[PDB]
RNA sequence: ACAU
DNA sequence: CGATGT
């Protein structure tokens, strides 16, 4: 099993958990960075994760691109599978635009198509993944 | 347990 | 040490 080069590398970066959140796409090959996120101010690694995901599908897409998605979230990678965010944070104002992000990105999943593999990221085999933010 |  | 998730 070895890593698939030619594909784009997602990854969340947190000041807290819950905290603010940011996320960020890679070129897997040379780490160049292909988009980041503004930080929000209040989120979970999961959203941050899946919204990182949804956003590299709409990268791709928009770019008529077929390359894959390596992810390290076995939580996120479901979510997307299912178009479903299943996060426990609590609504209120505060994480209010997490929320919509969310709620937008789940929206994106379920009126669009795309056949972009969405792949685990062997960290235990390969180290971290190229887009993570050096934080742990 | 596993993945963050 | 705390948190988010399956
Ligand atoms: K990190
Ligand atoms: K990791
Ligand atoms: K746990
Ligand atoms: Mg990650
Ligand atoms: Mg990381």
């Amino acid at each position: 099993e070895e890593i698939i080069w030619e594909s784009l590398s997602v990854d969340v970066g947190s000041q807290g958990n819950p905290g603010i959140v940011e996320y960020k796409g890679v070129d897997t090959k040379t780490g160049e960075v292909l988009f980041e996120r503004e930080p929000i101010p209040i989120g979970t690694n999961n959203m941050g994760e899946f919204l990182a995901i949804v956003h590299g599908l709409r990268y791709l897409k928009e770019r008529n691109s077929r390359k894959p998605i390596y992810s390290d979230s076995q939580t996120a990678i479901k979510w997307v599978k299912d178009k479903k965010a299943k996060s426990t944070l609590v609504r209120n104002e505060e994480t209010a635009l997490i929320w919509k992000l969310v709620d937008e990105a789940e929206e994106w999943l379920n009126t669009h198509t795309y056949e972009t593999p969405i792949l685990k990221w062997q960290t235990d085999k390969w180290g971290e993944i190229k887009a993570d933010y050096g934080r742990k």
